[PDB]
């Protein structure tokens, strides 16, 4: 298995240049205060499509040369990578086929058939997502891009950290939200390169710790389908590319419970004036839970993504 | 009257790059193709104390002579202003008395007395807040910053105006939320010199359009107390220093429905991924309510603050 590198990050970076969004850092005197740290946030919940998968779907499809285009693309998602494959497939004129989950956020699944992609839904909880999308893609002759187990997606994914330790510099620890390991492994390659001594660590819900037993047992470990409000880290299993990395280049994977990440939503909307989807707390949750580790120190936190139905955060907000 | 002008709105700037934020300035997809337009969104609800009144407390307060910072200062607010006011004072370490409305946002309320604010309440629909400050700060010997008729306090809001039209340049129309005619009389002064050709609209509750009957009849109209959710803009009469402004470089002043401001709070939880006050929601529900006459031009939105209690943001957002 070949692995990408730091370079093609930065080969990444000047792939999309020209239609994403270089999201801003925000900074809170509460959390300063209340860390005795200095907390920086690289907002995605600001990038093209309210979320980071953006930078993943653009890099990828922008490499796909003529007959690809033509052809179209295909692809399974829990909706964020499915409206960044969406956007950036209109872009760039490619036809393209999404697949799903059938209680995916309904902001979701509008804004991807709103971008112009097909969509087709399988049951999160019973179906085997990656055989419908091998199966589908062979039979009509689709180039499959996955949601995060590719090395021109994950690469994708890891401008965000590129942009933060550019904007800021090195920093003590960083903190990312951690699904199939696209953002956590492309974030990883950016931290070493700009950062080496940085801690890195992935964050997942604790009912879906898969990752997190696949980082101590040192092979990937396969769990059913978690139930919880991160509906973006519900995935049963790491990427081949992305564990490879996360293996090498992570110093920790913790977990959170979902009253974990309802506190931290309210916390964003009420001290920070942001909206946070669950998976986007997952970060910020941890770093919380340790605060007495980050003393004194400089953190960076991943906020993937903003892209909640409206109904639900209302919901959440209210507890 | 001696009027403030651009130069104070620009010294103004120079008292408070010390300590406050340079907000970023977001632009949408969605607003842009709706609008047919290219419209940018000033953040002041990404400004210290989560609205633009920190610019206004803070240039007002740092013109404090030694004795009058030691003696203490006074204010009446409806929120927004007794937090900057209190945040200020903290910073300069200045007593701080504050008269708020025993209506107003818990979080409002609770920030201030959190900042070392002395809190004293009054009945915003039946009792008379300037003649309780006069009273007691003559009493005590304190000095009254006023939450907008004040030549410092509406040169400093003006600030975020001015860092609007510095970052992107002149503009076709710029909307702007009117309470006390602070925000608006500055943000006019920087309007008139960045750009002396730019549309200045100024944006009242329909409730609370004293303001718009002011700028048509020409001398300043009194109403009772408005029944609205933009709780930061219940003020009975505009200021006599704003409204001097208010009358030569203001445009027009248009209303929008409480209804309007929620749809308006949706979208920008939605769309934009961000967390707005009602009454921060006034200039751009004004402008959706336009959008016909904003077509193929640049226009510029002030969203004043986003200090809302959770519960009842939480519940406007399940509307
Ligand atoms: C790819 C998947 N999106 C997930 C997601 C994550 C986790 O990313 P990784 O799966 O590990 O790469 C974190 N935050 C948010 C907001 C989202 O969506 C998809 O959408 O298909
Ligand atoms: C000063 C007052 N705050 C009001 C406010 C406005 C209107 O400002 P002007 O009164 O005309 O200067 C617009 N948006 C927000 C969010 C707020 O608070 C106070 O707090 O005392
Ligand atoms: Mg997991
Ligand atoms: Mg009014």
């Amino acid at each position: 298995l070949v692995l990408p590198t730091y370079d093609d990050v930065a080969s990444a970076s000047e792939r999309i240049k020209k239609f994403a969004n270089k999201t801003p850092v925000l900074t809170s005197s509460t959390v300063n205060k209340e860390f005795v740290a200095e907390v920086f946030f690289k907002c995605e919940n600001f990038q093209k499509m309210g979320a980071f998968k953006f930078r993943g779907a653009l890099n990828a499809l922008s490499q796909l040369n003529e007959a690809q285009r033509k052809a179209g693309v295909l692809t399974f998602s829990s909706g964020n990578h499915a409206q960044a494959i969406a956007l950036s497939a209109k872009i760039l004129g490619i036809p393209a086929k999404i697949i799903m989950p059938l209680d995916a956020p309904e902001a979701k699944v509008a804004a991807t058939k709103g971008y112009g992609g097909q969509v087709i839904m399988y049951d999160r909880y019973k179906d085997d997502r990656e055989k419908m999308a091998k199966e589908i893609s062979e039979r009509e002759g689709l180039t499959i891009i996955p949601p995060y187990d590719h090395p021109h997606v994950l690469a994708g994914q890891g401008t965000a950290a590129k942009e933060l330790f550019e904007e800021v510099g090195p920093l003590d620890a960083l903190f990312v939200c951690l699904g199939g390991g696209g953002l956590l492994s492309g974030s990883a390659l950016a931290a070493r390169h700009f950062a080496p001594n940085c801690e890195v660590y992935g964050v997942e819900p604790e009912a879906g710790n898969d990752g997190q037993q696949s980082f101590r047992k040192g092979s990937i470990v396969h769990i059913d389908t978690p139930k919880t409000i991160a509906d973006g880290a519900q995935t049963q299993h790491l990427g081949n590319y992305t564990f490879s990395i996360i293996k090498e280049k992570v110093d920790d994977i913790l977990t959170v419970s979902d009253e974990e990440l309802i506190d931290c939503l309210k916390f964003y909307a009420a001290r920070m004036k942001i909206v946070v989807e669950p998976t986007g707390c997952l970060s910020f949750a941890a770093a919380r839970a340790m605060k007495e580790k980050l003393k004194n120190k400089r953190i960076g936190i991943i906020i993937s993504g903003g892209n909640v139905d409206i109904e639900r955060y209302a919901h959440f907000l209210s507890q």
